[PDB]
């Protein structure tokens, strides 16, 4: 490897072999049928709202979410870079696909599969990813950095439906070397959206933008027709030249074929046919092909961009609505302007990897923090693209100030911005791109008082439920299958409308949003306060027993939607007495003085009654009436986690809560599996995991980030960290359970699997909040 000293990956970079098998992986551990992908996943490309494309680290483009809300894994063969190289005087040169596969069918038989091992390797540190090629028949190494412009505080850039691949070639050799890089594309028009006749009328156009001292060479892959749906618009992919390199091209391969129209070409000499031609197709599946070619030197480097966009202005969803994507605000509605963000993106990549370098610099440059938390902090971000991201520009037919955001809780869960979730889940949205989150929050805010009095039926116990009652914060917006933002409690396991915690996070959330963005928008706080008011005077006629807390139903009535909590229980209880403190402190700032008496007069009640009941002289008791109300919950304090944030104080006495966190690190941490896994959930006193539901004995991944954050702040910087460290392992080490791109729900002992491509783990971000 001498490629590695031309380029720039840092040291906490996720690493892979390019073609490596993993023996360890983790699979589904519920009864029911659920994704499971596989290890060989990568860091994803596209900007918010712009549907993204998970390139694998053995090359493939393989993980479509490019219809907004689904996952679909399939690797589209014809998309793949291609190297050629052939040493100066000699007979015949030598062709190679770079992936570590070959195609199931005998489509492409023609092309040269099969990217040996021990031969590369795959980097990541969100959103760069690196590929290396350092293979004995290739003299000429070569490393490619993509990307695409993921950059907090920027909400334009940030949607962009582009990706950047930034080629760098070496010579290490003392002979003359001709190498080609190609760039193949499958004309994609109709790969979803499309019930019928799915390829046809596609075509490829190239474009040529020559301007002054500059060449971007570009294949445009679309469709004659000029209908406004999900499925048409188009796709891009090109090159800008470079001194010292020729860019040849060919418009139009058959994808389901043997490849060999294009291949014969590129296997030669590494030079295409520069054949245009927009017939379009009927039944045959087409690409196009953009390659570079140029003569290294001994000693001698050369880079070379790349660029790949994707103009699919419209997304549909199951109940028929159908919006604009973000990014449309920038580049137009109509579907054909994926040339205009390709240039874009070729001429400005340059001032995008330092905007990129700029804000991952503070963190980088921090030598008191490990390079495996700094690992898990950039690659957890994956999913703030990657998960099923609606950002809308306006409704198809009919315009507004806001755009409407929402992110899913996971695929298999397919409902946007669960709020019990988002509680741990968006705080890299209010600290790195906070008129996202807030937007989110004023989205809640107007649901507070809707009322559905449609009935549905509750999955856990099938009796019929009220859909949306007046007053309690809904679970979710929707879901990708149905009317994201417009039908809200797509969620059916359990009724929502009862939960215990909804209401409390919603104003936490609020409060946090307020402080976390520096204690200046009064107007988010004036937008929000009713809503508020009202969600804490809901809660409060909960209390059945007059302590001055809501009672838990003997239910699973919260997060932990099949953990039944039967009283005051620590978790509810302690959110209610944080949100009441915030509460109190928003009626200050707007100068509503008798909701600050009020809240506070709550407070002072439910905050001597939770002590009371609840503290045992070493940690916070689960419940005060379920049967095993003495496990220690890894979760117990969640209130004074978030007031800590807040800077609301102390709720609970420090000594206490300090007794606590000790005893959850020396419990649900160390006597799991060495401490190597993360928290479980609930431990009996007697040191063995609570097995009274699958939730108690598992590990959430959000919840142990989340504890990390709270014993960081509380100055266990060693128990934070080893904390963190047992999610960073099972997530990301080799011996892990190979959860990479994909972090989980849960996990139980055996390191198996609850719900892949989850939100909550996002709150490692929960452990930088001076950002
Ligand atoms: O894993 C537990 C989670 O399951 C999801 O299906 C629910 O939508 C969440 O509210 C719940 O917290
Ligand atoms: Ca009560």
């Amino acid at each position: 490897d001498k490629i590695s000293h031309k380029i720039d990956i840092p040291d906490s970079a996720w690493t892979i072999g390019i073609g490596e098998k993993f023996k360890n992986a983790g699979h589904p551990n519920v009864k029911y049928p659920m994704i499971d992908d596989s290890y060989v996943q990568g860091a994803p490309l596209g900007g918010f709202g712009a549907g993204t494309i998970g390139r694998t680290y053995n090359g493939g483009f393989s993980r479509w979410h490019l219809e907004i809300g689904k996952n679909k894994y399939t690797t589209v063969y014809a998309n793949q870079f291609s190297v050629f190289q052939k040493v100066e005087g000699n007979k015949d040169g030598v062709a190679q696909v770079l992936y570590a596969g070959e195609p199931e069918n005998g489509y492409l038989s023609s092309w040269k599969w099969d990217y040996p091992k021990e031969s590369g390797m795959y980097y990541a540190l969100y959103p760069n990813s690196w590929y290396t090629y350092t293979n004995k028949d290739l003299p000429v190494q070569l490393a490619v950095k993509q990307f695409s412009p993921i950059i907090p505080y920027n909400y334009k850039e940030t949607s962009y439906p582009v990706a950047v691949f930034k080629w760098t070639a070496y010579n290490p050799t003392n002979k003359n070397v001709d190498v080609s890089i190609m760039f193949t594309w499958q004309n994609m028009i109709g790969f979803f959206g499309k019930q019928v006749n799915v390829n046809s009328g596609n075509f490829n156009k190239i474009i040529k933008d020559k301007s002054k001292d500059s060449e971007i060479v570009a294949a445009v892959m679309g469709n004659i027709s000029n209908d406004n749906e999900e499925w048409n618009g188009e796709y891009s992919i090109g090159v800008k030249k470079v001194p010292g390199v020729d860019i040849s091209y060919k418009a139009k391969f058959v994808t389901t074929g043997d490849g060999s129209d294009l291949w014969h070409e590129f296997s030669k000499n590494g030079i295409l046919d520069n054949k245009d031609d927009e017939t379009p197709t009927k039944q045959d599946g087409i690409g196009s092909a953009i390659a570079v070619n140029f003569k290294l030197q001994p000693g001698q480097t050369i880079e070379v961009p790349f660029a790949l966009s994707w103009d699919l202005p419209i997304m549909k969803f199951g109940g028929g609505d159908k919006w604009y994507k973000m990014y449309t605000k920038y580049f137009g509605k109509n579907g054909k302007n994926s040339f205009a963000i390709l240039k874009e993106a070729l001429n400005n990549y340059q001032k995008w990897e330092k905007m990129i370098d700029d804000w991952q610099k503070p963190i980088l440059s921090n030598k008191s923090k490990p390079d495996w938390y700094k690992t898990a902090l950039f690659n957890e971000l994956y999913y703030l693209a990657d998960g099923g991201t609606a950002w809308e520009n306006g409704k198809v037919g009919e315009k507004r100030t806001n755009n409407m955001f929402g992110l899913l809780e996971c695929f298999d869960y397919n409902y946007y911005e669960t709020l019990d979730v988002r509680f741990y889940g968006s705080f890299p949205l209010v600290m790195l791109w906070p008129d996202i989150e807030k937007q989110v929050m004023r989205q809640f805010a107007d649901t507070i008082n809707v009322q559905d009095s449609s009935e549905f039926k509750v999955g856990s116990n099938g009796a019929m439920a009220v859909k949306k009652v007046q007053g309690m914060i809904p679970h979710d917006l929707g879901s990708s299958y149905a009317l994201p933002w417009i039908k809200i409690n797509a969620y059916d396991w359990q009724n929502p409308n009862i939960w215990k915690d909804l209401n409390s996070k919603y104003v936490l959330l609020v409060y946090r949003d307020y402080v976390l963005t520096g204690k200046t928008d009064k107007e988010f706080l004036k937008y929000t306060w009713k809503s508020v008011k009202t969600a804490l005077d809901k809660l409060k006629e909960m209390d059945k027993d007059n302590d001055g807390i809501p009672d838990n139903e003997g239910i699973p009535d919260q997060t932990y939607d099949t953990w039944s909590m039967k009283g005051t229980s620590a978790y509810c209880g302690s959110l209610w007495l944080a949100a009441l403190k915030a509460a109190q402190e928003i009626g200050k700032v707007l100068k509503d003085n008798e909701a600050y008496i009020k809240y506070n007069e709550w407070y002072k009640i439910a905050q001597q009654n939770f002590e009371k009941e609840l503290w045992n002289g070493e940690y916070y008791n689960f419940d005060t009436e379920s049967d095993h109300k003495d496990s220690i919950m890894a979760d117990q304090l969640a209130g004074q986690w978030y007031a800590d944030i807040l800077r609301l104080g102390d709720i609970l006495p420090k000594d206490h809560v300090q007794k606590a966190l000790k005893k959850i690190y020396e419990f649900n941490v160390m006597k799991f599996e060495n401490g190597k896994m993360g928290a479980v959930n609930g431990m009996r006193p007697d040191g063995i995991v609570d097995e009274s539901d699958i939730q108690a004995q598992a590990v959430w991944t959000g919840v142990t980030y989340a504890l990390a954050s709270f014993m960081k702040y509380r100055g266990m910087t060693e128990e934070a960290y080893n904390t963190a460290y047992g999610v960073y392992k099972m997530t990301y080490d080799k011996s892990g359970k190979g959860y990479w791109f994909r972090t989980p729900e849960a996990w139980t002992k055996d390191g198996n699997y609850r719900a892949s491509m989850y939100m909550r783990p996002l709150s490692i971000w929960s452990m930088e909040v001076n950002y």
